[PDB]
C-alpha cells in the first residue's frame, strides 16, 4: 500500500527517461528497493503495472474536469470546460503517456487503447453528454453528439499539441484565455440555430 | 551541387540513427567521404546543415498538396485539399523529422521555429490565401483568413494524429473520407453565409 507506491513513483521515472520496453521489471524492483518476488505479488506483469499508471492518472484527470452544467450558460460552461481542458493538457501527463506508448510502434495495442479510452476519448464521452444536454434544450444543433465534442475539443487545442511537442507553446493564462474564446465562438458558429 | 547532396544523404542517415547532437561533423564528413575543408565550405555549421534538410524537406512535402482553384467549386476544392492534407499523417511523412527536433528536448529553438513556419504554418498560409479568394467571393464569411484556415485544419485532422501515434487508426478510403465530410461540413455550417 505505501510501498506500492514507491514502486508506481520509480516506475514512471523509468518510463520518462527511457521507455517502456527497455524498462525491466527488474530495473523497476531495484530501484524502488524491493524484491522481485515482492514487486510481482503487487503487478503480475510490466504490462498490469503500466496499466495501474494509466488508468490511475486518467482517473485523476477526470476529477479535475468540471462536469458541464447547462444552468451555468451555455457559454460559460464550455468556456469552463475548455479552460480545464487545456490546462490538464498543459501541466499533465497526456503528452507524455502519448511519447512513451508511441514509442512502443503498436507493440503494445492494448495498453494504446486503455490509454485512449481512459482519457482522450473519456474527455469527448463527459462533453458529448453535456451537449446532448443543450441539444434537448434547443439551445444547440448537430447530429451527432461525440461527433461535436470532437470537434469542439480539436478547435479549441488546435495545433497546441505541435507546439507543445515543438517546445515552442508558452502559454499565459491570457494567452489560454484567446484560444478558447476563438474555438468556442465558431463552435457557437455552427451549431447555435440560427435565429 | 552533388557533392553536397551526397552529404545531406549522409547526415540524415545519422541523425535518424543518433539524433541531431550525437552526430558530429566529423562523423558526417567521413560518412560522406569528404574532409572537413569540403564540408564547412558547404555548410558553416551543422545548424546551418540541419535548417539545409528542414527547408529541402518542407518544400518537398509543400509540393505534393494542391493549389486549390475555387472555379472547381468551394467544396471539391477544400475537400481535395483535406484529401492531401490527410495522406500527410496516414503515411507519417512528417514523423521522423519531428522526432528528431523533439528529441533535442527544446535546446534549438530556431530549428524548431524554421520547421515550424516551413512545414505546419506554410499550409496554414496555403489554405488561407484560397480563403481570402472566397470571402473576396462572398461565398464565405469570417474574420481572419489564417484563423480559419487553422480551424479547417483542426477539424479535418481531428485526432488522427493522435490515433496513427498510438497504433490505432486503420483509414480505409471511405473512412477518411467520412473524416473531411464530416469537418467540411462543420467548417461550411460555420462560414457559409446562411441564407
Amino acid at each position: 500500500g505505501r510501498k506500492m507506491d514507491i514502486v508506481i513513483r520509480a516506475a514512471w521515472q523509468l518510463f520518462l527517461e527511457q521507455g517502456f520496453s527497455a524498462t525491466s521489471m527488474d530495473a523497476i524492483a531495484k530501484a524502488a528497493g524491493v524484491s522481485k518476488a515482492t514487486l510481482y505479488a503487487y503487478f503480475p506483469s510490466k504490462e498490469a503495472l503500466f496499466a495501474s499508471l494509466i488508468v490511475a492518472e486518467c482517473e485523476s484527470l477526470q476529477r479535475d474536469l468540471p462536469v458541464p452544467k447547462l444552468s451555468a450558460g451555455l457559454s460559460e460552461a464550455l468556456r469552463d470546460f475548455a479552460r480545464q481542458y487545456l490546462h490538464t493538457f498543459i501541466h499533465r501527463k497526456d503528452v507524455a503517456f502519448v511519447r512513451i506508448i508511441a514509442n512502443e510502434s503498436g507493440r503494445f495495442p492494448v495498453l494504446a487503447r486503455l490509454f485512449y479510452e481512459s482519457g482522450p476519448e473519456a474527455t469527448i464521452r463527459r462533453l458529448a453528454q453535456f451537449l446532448e444536454e443543450a441539444r434537448a434544450a434547443r439551445v444547440l444543433e448537430f447530429d451527432d453528439p461525440m461527433e461535436a465534442a470532437n470537434q469542439f475539443l480539436s478547435l479549441v487545442r488546435g495545433e497546441l499539441p505541435l507546439l507543445i511537442v515543438l517546445g515552442l507553446s508558452d502559454l499565459t493564462e491570457e494567452a489560454i484565455e484567446q484560444e478558447i474564446e476563438a474555438g468556442l465562438k465558431f463552435f457557437l458558429k455552427a451549431c447555435q440555430p440560427r435565429a
